[PDB]
């Protein structure tokens, strides 16, 4: 097993698919981080501000780690970042931008804002699967995490 | 070979054998990305700002990923952050921190000054090269950096 059973993985993803094949691949690893999805942008910003009018509070703790996707139904990914980064909590929590833009505005504002590293999904199997596994060992294992962010 | 031969790395360490250890395991792995070393606080800034003895931009290009130690003599790694986070171009660098000072302060406060990640120094040479056999990997092989120069 690899991961913290305490440490929750908040995964803002719209893609069915992607998020499977993602979801999958840290099953194979044995991560026991608890894994959370959101779709749209909206429901990140109220889980993640535990407003509750899209998502019951109390079943959204508070993530250790972020992977967000820039492209969300509703409100996008872009401006979830910019109003994660604004609060004095959520700011703290490491924000990684998992999208399939590879375009040079978004990295280098995503940048500005200092997420803690942006990732183009990659459509082969082998370069994900090394990506994710990757991922996997960083931020799950390797890096100390703020108490929750 | 790995990494990119046009995106620098800067290391702020002041330790002698932390700093020739580290260039010797990215150099095992193949890495290409140049390696650009300062001992302080002080000269960390003039490269970044390329200001003082680093005063042509030819040699000392601006660095895709920025490893800190929080520790340093004269302006320490803590002051450091703070400022290059308030310039408009150098906020972009992805600042990983790799240090000895595993104590919560520093950590919290860390993260809410902008760090992409924070690492502890290991202390056992089979832990230290797994770590950085994955730092390599996610930072000079998997992210996207941003576009400094």
């Amino acid at each position: 097993a690899v991961g913290n059973a305490t440490q929750p993985l908040l995964v803002v993803e719209d893609s069915d698919e992607d998020f499977s094949t993602f979801q999958r691949l840290l099953q194979r690893e044995g991560v026991v981080n608890p894994i959370y999805r959101c779709i749209t942008g909206d429901q990140a910003l109220d889980f993640l501000y535990q407003t509750g009018s899209y998502c019951n509070p109390d079943i959204a703790p508070r993530p250790a780690v972020i992977l967000l996707d820039l492209n969300l139904p509703g409100t996008d990914g872009r401006e979830v970042l910019q109003e994660i980064k604004q609060d004095e909590v959520l700011k703290k929590i490491p924000v990684v931008i998992m999208t399939t833009s590879s375009n040079p505005k978004d990295i280098e504002i995503c940048y500005s804002y200092s997420i803690s590293s942006y990732i183009v999904k990659p459509l082969e199997i082998d370069r994900l699967t090394e990506t994710v596994q990757t991922f996997i060992k960083y931020w799950l294992d390797i890096v100390v995490l703020p108490e929750m962010g």
